[PDB]
């Protein structure tokens, strides 16, 4: 239904975006088949995000489309194939009514001990199913990398499930290196509460 | 030379710890045999650390020993073996002249979108050779975990080398889980410089 060219906008999320973000987090949990592990609510986003200045704590960028600290990034995209979005009314942008929310990225600063320099870690990057494969995920990730470089970051890092070959190829298509020697350790739930001096 | 019991103190690093932190980071890089990729200087530490409130950005806790917000953790430690430290004079603590700096831990907040809660990520944790194998590294790790639970962190995370099976065993014994499917991706150097919109 959406044909030709679209105008993509990447912009800083505000508290008004909390419901769209909760919806996109839920969709992302389904994609990773971890919907049971996802307990996100809008109140939890209000309690944990927008506490610190952007790029100084957990920060979210929204990706929205329409047709024709961080300033919004606006780029035109020629659609690879027409877009059939049967959920556009549920993703209407709260900022500009005539935009459709199709994605988000959540990231926060990290630190390299050997560089003695801060960087950025991308925790989540998601684009709604009808909008994948036409350059939108690239714009969104490139927007974070762009601001990170403006803030003199040494590295930009993120994780990847080794079976998400679609994301692997996408990430390596941007010059990133998938490191094979590192494993994440997580202490949480009962074990975290039981861990004591 | 050092026998019986020592008093171990874990405290927040201040900018006065930068010379010891840089020495300890060089020792850590030397241990992991990545000293050429290690460009840490005290000036870099002064430019990247102690800029945000502790536990709100990259934070270092110092571990020191003697023989008799974050409040210091002071614990008595029974020495499993006599300790001979010839680097003692080079690691005299600023906080107290009679204390010896034996280690450090660097960590920063992270964020879980599935929990919609901030957590903590431990980037590096090091203890000097003469003081290993007597419980000090465990006190350092549990000191970060204890503060993370007090700040109601959802998770506490770190990375491990996949071949370091002894570390996987110890972390598993603590209740931590080594995730099998996650890989770290890194965008740095010329690829980071070329990544543009
Ligand atoms: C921990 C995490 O969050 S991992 C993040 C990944 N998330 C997921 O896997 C969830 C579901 N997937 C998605 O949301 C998305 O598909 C993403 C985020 C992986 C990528 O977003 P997309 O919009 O699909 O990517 P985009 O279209 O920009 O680029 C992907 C491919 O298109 C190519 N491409 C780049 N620019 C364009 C363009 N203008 N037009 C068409 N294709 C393009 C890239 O070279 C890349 O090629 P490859 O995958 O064949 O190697
Ligand atoms: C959490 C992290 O990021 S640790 C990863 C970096 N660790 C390194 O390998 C750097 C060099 N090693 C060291 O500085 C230390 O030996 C540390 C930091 C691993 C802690 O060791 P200790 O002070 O000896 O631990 P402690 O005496 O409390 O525990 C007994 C044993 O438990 C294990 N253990 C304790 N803490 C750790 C840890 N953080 N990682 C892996 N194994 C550990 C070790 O096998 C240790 O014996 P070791 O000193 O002979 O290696």
């Amino acid at each position: 239904a959406m044909e030709g060219t679209l105008t993509a906008t990447v912009r800083l999320a505000t508290p008004a975006d909390a419901p769209s973000i909760a919806k996109l987090i839920r969709e992302l949990a389904d994609f990773e088949e971890l919907s049971h592990a996802c307990v996100v609510t809008e109140e939890k986003l209000h309690s944990s995000l927008w506490k610190l200045p952007p790029f100084q704590g957990p920060t979210v960028l929204m990706l929205e489309v329409c047709q024709q600290v961080f300033e919004p990034i606006v780029r035109s995209v020629v659609l690879k194939n027409p877009i059939d979005d049967s959920a556009r009314e549920g993703f209407r942008s709260p900022s500009t009514g005539t935009h459709t929310t199709v994605g988000f990225v959540l990231f926060f600063p990290n630190y390299s001990t050997f560089l003695a320099k801060g960087g950025y870690y991308i925790e989540d990057l998601y684009v709604r199913k009808p909008y994948r494969g036409t350059g939108l995920g690239t714009i969104l990730l490139k927007s974070v990398v762009q601001q990170a470089k403006k803030l003199r970051a040494g590295r930009v890092e993120w994780c990847v499930l080794d079976w998400n070959v679609n994301a692997i190829k996408f990430y390596e298509g941007l010059g990133a290196k998938v490191m094979p020697e590192w494993r994440i350790c997580r202490l949480t739930g009962e074990a975290l509460e039981a861990c004591a001096l």
